[PDB]
């Protein structure tokens, strides 16, 4: 689901919706919110009405509108999933930076904007975050259980920003080897924190997930929202 008539250009002329919820109170801090592999769907608008309930505005960019406008995929649906798998197959990352970046200008300008933008990523979102992290137009980030951040560790000294990861102790896609390189590389610049959930799995965060593990996400969540907290005023 998106809202009707936002639109979003990027670097290079390409135009995409989002989701967007306006805050209960002018001037607030606006969160862009990059999506997991699924799409603007349930676990996002759900993400958008909580940060609103938190005192932020938000807005949940279109990020698959290169290849497939307004995906939004139920992740109880085999077919779903497996269209999710296609897309992130074929899903350009630096496209995708480049996206969130033009949302983060267009969250800087909003009528209500306090001049403070986060930015929070699931997923295919929270690797996103770590990049846009490194490249720096944005004042903090949040990454939940990305994928891949142990190739990514050359641009932990380009991090000039606080970015906080959330990231599961049973997460197949992150092996014992891959938590040590990251904890270590990533240690090594006190603007980051990643904090591991012992016995929480890739989508610990995500409700109505297999993964979903209360106790995890709240802690995560709390964290987010205290490391969030500073924007507000």
């Amino acid at each position: 689901m998106l809202t009707e008539g936002i639109s979003i250009q990027s670097y290079d002329g390409h135009t995409f919706g989002a989701l967007v919820g306006s805050p209960a109170k002018a001037p607030a801090p606006v969160i862009v919110i990059a999506h997991e592999i699924l799409g603007v769907n349930a676990f996002m608008r759900e993400t958008v009405s909580w940060l609103v309930d938190q005192g932020y505005a938000a807005v949940c960019p279109d990020l698959h509108a290169r290849q497939a406008p307004g995906t939004a995929l139920d992740p109880l649906d085999e077919a779903q999933r497996e269209q999710a798998y296609k897309l992130w197959q074929a899903f350009d990352m630096e496209a995708g930076v480049g996206d969130l970046e033009a949302a983060i200008r267009y969250a800087r300008h909003l009528p209500y904007s306090n001049g403070k933008v986060g930015l929070v990523g699931y997923s295919l979102g929270g690797a996103l975050a770590f990049l846009v992290a490194a490249k720096g137009c944005v004042d903090r980030v949040v990454g939940y259980c990305g994928v891949g951040l142990e190739k990514q560790l050359d641009k932990v000294p380009e991090v000039k920003h606080p970015a906080l990861f959330h990231m599961g102790g049973q997460d197949h896609f992150v092996p014992a080897p891959s938590r040590q390189l990251i904890t270590e590389g990533f240690g090594a610049n006190p603007l980051l924190q990643v904090h591991w959930y012992e016995g929480a799995g890739h989508s610990f965060a995500r409700t109505g997930s297999s993964d979903y593990v209360a106790s995890a996400a709240a802690l995560a969540n709390e964290r987010t929202l205290d490391f969030l907290a500073p924007l507000q005023g």
